[PDB]
């Protein structure tokens, strides 16, 4: 926000004034929006300074493209956009200047109309001419004639509409197009943007226990798993069309939490070694190469504590929290050892476990040294603290964070997530998890089958990153205590096998659902968009709506979800027309992706959902027109 | 916003991320709020760092080239709030300059210790000598008396003998307080530097009375006006002082051009003997830094300023730059206008107003020349007694102009204040404002439903920050159709809506005699207007006849001067009232304690009347509490509690302005608060 000839002010996209830049992945259409404003009637205009600096990623805590920017409905708000090509930081910036050829080009047509005469139009006619002279000169000389030809015409003797015929020509307005007269140029402020790569933003995610991928012995008991039995496991997860596979800790306390573990227990998962009943470093690697094959990849969970007899605990003074206070430079060191570690064995995704609980200077201090060496590292932050916090490491550079999503369960809830998670798209990426091997919600505990198919839809359409625990498609809502959010006979303690392929053979699994959910997804570049989510007004306590779009491709999609799982709902589904960019009075088509319907459609149209035939319609909108497409993407 | 070991962010007040300071009076209480957060359950508080710079005032935009012109650190605590994670603070600037706060984050070790060592309810425990260890730290950031408390404490919970309880001693209250005027401080992590320009009160709070000094001259036994001089203008002022207005605003005194001439209601040629548009400064007898022949000499304007100082009154001339085809500068300075091909001067406008008597300046061509003669004639009145200036719509000339120029005067004169009659887009308007302009014309006059006036209201208070607004009631082009057909009671009603929701309002003459007369109808000008004619009144028979405001526009200042509620912008709280043609409105003082309720009828017809409904908390109370009220303009008393029955008839009186109970002290503060 700048202050000269030319006033340059409320600049967007800022981060805490500039502290941080940023969240873009590659392919996103980043909006600019800034308040320019200048004296008197006279033309104002402005330009978008964009340029790439490479994969250098900035330290956050104490331990070129000029593109034309168009106004709007609001005004002295012009708005600009760019889509950065690689993974790296972009800087842009907002050139304010004054048109005077815009200025004239108005004030000129006006008089000439509508259709004054030569005298009273023969100064602003040699002012004109003053002006395309004056433009010319930052026209190559090869392109000039045109310029010089059209100034000369006006100032020649005759007729208004012969004499600003040549100025007002094409020819000229497009030439004054590339190279434009800009007056008193007010450079405004850099600005950053850290671009990642899709996956950052896109990409659906599978937790699987790997020691629970062992099976059972002909008498029944389960067979502890490895990485290799964990390698067959994953062509199912593959064709759900879950991209990344996260697998808790590899590295007492024994069955449903008791404090005393019985012999032979397996324990609980929570550094740079493997588990020797899972396997070698190298049958790891064969688990990440089999991933990699399937399209899948791996991420890990990066729990900083350790066990009362960790070698750490001996050699540098069930768990015991780390101390960055006492030697920060040693555990700093060490940390970033470790994780470089798994970066090498082929894991280029972590999920680090409340990070609110350590350091905030350390994790912008991991996160910049890993980013720096390896620019393609994602980070998801598990942490389930006080917004300030929350946002406040994604701030500082956490990939993706995890939600309040779980504990949104209302019509109304749901609407001021949506609503919120779109407005903070800029400075966070959430990760909607249907739930984890922590969190079973009291929702699925009595909602049974359809819940499961509604928060599904929920996490999958409304999060562009979602994720499923192994087991959320065999319906798993048996709790340990009763309001527990804990899971009876949970994974963390015992192996706990399942038969994935009995289930869908038999008709008990989710496993197709979840796929069509990706599908759809995949299909639908809208599903990858966050900013653009709009709610619709649909008459109904238990029915909720909600759009999305692609500023790329047009690609519109609307949610129409019951959230009874029980019984039918139907309401009256009222459209913000322009919104999905049309008019009211329109009528359009739409096809719903999970029914395969196809129905004409206005403004106000009549919805039922049985959570019999399918919990959702997920409506295939009418493609948004392309000069609709950034002017609905727009901030101000 | 700042990030290290504690993450100090979203801090207020932030004005354009920086590029500005935030907008204060001295005696203003300045809220402050950081959102600050740290690791786990570890404690974090937060210290408001307040520092004086002097009088130096900022240039905040870039100018021309060649354009020449010329301590003791507070540490102040900040509490937590509602809101997690969110600090606040507070300062109250004693002296008229440059102030900056900034906000300094920090771990709480013995904050930590307090809570981890309960516990207590135990044994067996020597942690109790980290804390021995802790105070034993704290002690050394004690001066040497009152340092023992600490050393006694540490000493005792060191000694063996007895209980965990000999760690009584640290627990105490006597610590705690002492621990509070000097903390144990670890990781400070420190935040951005943030300015505020600490103004004068009457740039804030200020009644003003638009006069015109020729339209003082009375009639002559025939009936014919007389044209007015800066005696008869200084014979005027003491009604106007005792209306109780302390700012008296002059329209152009200056020579008004003889060339292209306006006459009477705008009309294009002046017939001979016709006063003119005092916009239309300059003539063969002076320009800028010259007064009007008719009106006086330098001299008598000299003693017109004193005899204003006297009643107590300060002068406000306006600061208009176009000159009249006639002006000493059109002849001197072509280089200051817009000269066309034709080589003529490009005649004024302002869509879809045009102005043929005079010429806009031209900033662009000699930019210094131009800036230093505004300078210097600027200089001139301030040199001759005029610390306040009217500019004229500030929006038609360049940004990094006025810029230049508030500085390049509050550097030399950090009393001069200015008021920019811009009625123009939010952007600008605002934009201006954050400019460093000290007042702002505001949308006032066409904000007449009673929800155009609350989210009015709600917008004045929000942006309180980057502009302080001056409600004018009227000005000599604006007579709004709400007066054109309301009668008395209109006038009534916007009188009290300016006079308690503006700290800062005015009245243009004539106003007091409801003159409602529009030239063509609908048209927002008045019928011979003051502007092309000398438009005499004979107040003092008027309010003898019974047909003046002039009694109850006293009693609003009256009002105004004895509560300090109506001096606060950021205050402002509507309270919703059933009626959707009645408005009702609190405001209190952070200092004092003190609460105004207004409740006014927009109904200016028949009475109205309707249950009022309080947000209890906000006037410092509980939903079932009932208390007392004095009205103001009854005078009588009143039992009123969360929910109370209003009626107003505008016969009677058409607002109720209630002295609400005195907010305490405590709650005050969190009534104050932004997060
Ligand atoms: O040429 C002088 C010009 O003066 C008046 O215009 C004023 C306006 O009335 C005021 O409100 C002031 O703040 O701005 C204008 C300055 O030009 C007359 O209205 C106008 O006809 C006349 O030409």
């Amino acid at each position: 926000s700048v202050a000269g000839r030319i006033v340059i002010d409320d600049v967007q996209p800022v981060v805490s004034n500039g502290r941080y830049p940023a969240k873009a992945v590659v392919g996103e259409v980043v909006p600019v929006a800034a308040t320019v404003w200048r004296e008197g009637h006279d033309a104002v205009a402005a330009t978008l300074v964009v340029r790439y600096h490479g994969t250098t990623y900035p330290d956050l805590a104490d331990p070129p493209q000029r593109l034309p920017m168009s106004p709007g409905h609001t005004p002295d708000v012009f708005h600009g956009h760019f889509t950065p090509d690689r993974v790296g930081l972009w800087t842009y910036r907002v050139d304010g200047w004054g048109d005077p050829i815009a200025s004239w080009r108005h004030n000129v047509t006006a008089k000439l109309d509508a259709g004054q005469g030569e005298s009273e139009l023969n100064n602003d006619l040699l002012v004109g001419a003053r002006l395309l002279e004056r433009a010319a000169t930052g026209v190559p000389r090869e392109l000039r004639e045109a310029l010089l030809e059209a100034a000369a015409a006006l100032r020649a003797p005759g007729d208004p509409f012969t004499r600003a015929g040549a100025a007002l020509s094409a020819e000229v307005s497009d030439l004054l197009a590339e190279y434009p007269l800009r007056e008193f140029v007010t450079r405004g402020e850099q600005y950053g943007v850290w671009v990642d790569r899709p996956e950052a933003r896109f990409s659906s995610w599978y937790e699987m226990f790997p020691r629970s991928t062992g099976g059972w012995d002909a008498e029944g008991r389960p067979v502890h798993g490895t990485f290799a039995t964990a390698a067959e496991a994953l062509p199912r997860i593959a064709r759900m069309g879950f991209d990344v596979v996260y697998l808790p800790p590899i590295h007492r306390k024994g069955r449903n939490n008791s404090v005393t573990a019985a012999p032979g227990d397996v324990g609980s998962p929570w550094h740079d070694a493997v588990h020797p009943q899972l396997g070698t470093i190298e049958d790891f690697d064969e688990f990440v190469a089999s991933a990699r094959d399937l399209g899948l990849e791996v991420a890990l969970d990066l729990a900083l504590q350790c066990a009362p007899d960790h070698p750490w605990a001996r050699e540098h003074p069930d768990i015991y929290p780390l101390n960055f206070d006492n030697d920060p430079a040693g555990i700093y060191q060490e940390v970033l050892r470790v994780v470089r570690f798994w970066i090498s064995h082929g894991v280029n995704i972590f999920r680090v476990d409340n990070p609110h609980t350590k350091p905030p200077n350390f994790w912008a201090w991991l996160i910049g040294q890993i980013k720096n060496e390896n620019p393609d590292v994602l980070f998801l932050s598990e942490a389930f603290t006080r917004p300030a916090r929350l946002y406040g490491l994604a701030k500082l550079g956490f990939t993706q964070s995890y939600t309040y999503f779980t504990w949104r369960t209302s019509k109304w809830e749901l609407t001021e997530f949506g609503q919120e998670i779109a407005a903070k798209a800029d400075i966070a990426r959430p990760n909607l998890f249907v739930n984890t091997p922590d969190i079973l919600h009291e929702s699925l505990q009595h909602g049974g089958p359809g819940m499961f198919a509604i928060r599904a839809v929920l996490a999958a359409t409304m999060g562009p990153a979602w994720g499923v625990y192994s087991g959320y498609e065999l319906f798993e809502n048996q709790p340990v205590r009763p309001g527990s959010e804990e899971y009876l006979n949970s994974e963390k303690y015992e192996l706990r096998p399942r038969d994935f392929e009995s289930a869908l053979a038999r008709g008990e699994s989710l496993e197709p659902f979840l796929t069509r959910l990706n599908e759809i997804r995949r299909l639908h570049p809208a599903l990858r968009e966050l900013r653009t989510i709009r709610f619709h007004h649909v008459d109904n306590d238990a029915l909720l709506a909600y759009s999305k779009f692609d500023p790329g491709t047009g690609d519109t999609v609307l949610v129409v979800v019951t959230l009874n799982p029980f019984g039918a709902e139907e309401a009256t589904l009222w459209l913000d027309m322009p919104e999905l960019g049309m008019e009211p009075y329109d009528r359009f088509w739409v096809r719903d992706e999970i029914t395969g319907e196809e129905y004409q459609w206005g403004q106000a149209n009549y919805v039922r959902l049985d959570p019999a035939k399918a919990v959702a319609h997920v409506l295939n909108m009418p493609l948004i027109p392309a000069d609709k497409r950034l002017q609905l993407l727009r901030r101000e």
